[PDB]
């Protein structure tokens, strides 16, 4: 209510909320390698105005072998999408990534550090 | 899949499609004033890839926003679409906008043209 | 708009607006039934839809991985919408298409009532 | 990947990485009032497929096109997630006196 968190916590609950808002916010979304840049900043951008985020480095890794379909283009999804978010409250730092991870078939979320400032 | 729909048909079809694609995909997406420009121009490339579409206009009105996050959200309410298809030698006008008169964001045909 | 081009207008409107809102959803073999229901049911909502049929094709393959599910997507989902504005319709479909590669949106057929 | 990561800590990760995920995917969607309940079942099913989701409950609270579409505004979400031994009760609702969706965490406690 609704300050139960320390600020360690909140940064590593801000991350996730990130990532998860961020990952179903675009997927879909019609891409090409050509657009590909500009669409990984409006995604930091978006991520810039969530609470906490200090820091936002999104990869949208698409090439022309992906777009070898009736429509010319493909869309952002796990399998092309990297995102490193940092998080800071007060003086702790998360750092939350999203990559497709090929031994998991799956792209996964995690935290890959916890920080004092 | 096309042996029978006219061009003039898929020029309107495409449209409508390309409109609610936009609607869906982008809307809840956080925006403030210094975002928006900007993100209205992905919307405006993200469109411009899907068939038929030749052209795209997208402004997102964000003012100054007053709430805990202090951001925005495109929705309904602020985003304005003008889409431009051509399949052949027809071309369709679409438009999203909200209509104050009906409270709704109302996607239209503005006009069909060769 | 006439009502036959409104019968188009809605039908492309409906595939679009189902495709990009449901996409990224996450789905399992039984799940699978249910969100192809929501998917539906949302669909006649929508002005002049009178008709959805959606399936969602999700196999145990599809969800071997870490987290053991998968997601609605240009691959797995079939929809056909019937749109009714005054006297026409038409019958909108999407499809995965193999020879295409392609999540292709058609109107399959316009007709009155 | 998760070497270091604390299951209390993980249990508040996944719990924001859920509510984030719910409300960018579904809203948007059009609902009425004999749509809510059952959307509101589709979206605690695509929650509980989630990693550490062992609960979920949703409401959504419900012109031109006759409808409306899940927001910010009619969506309420409650999920509980367990990691281990820890569980995080993690919120979403509208918050009038912040005139904003909040997310928050409700409590994080011992299974
Ligand atoms: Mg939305
Ligand atoms: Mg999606």
């Amino acid at each position: 209510y609704f300050k139960r968190l320390s600020d360690r916590e909140r940064a590593i609950f801000e991350a996730g909320i990130t990532l998860g808002a961020i990952y179903h916010q675009f997927c879909g979304t019609p891409v090409s390698p050509g657009t590909a840049e500009e669409v990984a900043k409006c995604i930091e951008r978006a991520a810039l105005l969530q609470p906490c985020v200090i820091d936002a480095r999104v990869e949208v890794d698409v090439s022309s072998e992906d777009t070898d379909n009736y429509g010319g283009y493909t869309e952002v999804s796990g399998r092309n999408l990297r995102v490193t978010i940092v998080t800071r409250c007060g003086e702790w730092e998360a750092v939350g990534k999203l990559e497709f991870i090929e031994e998991l078939n799956y792209p996964l979320m995690w935290v890959e550090e916890i920080r004092r400032v």
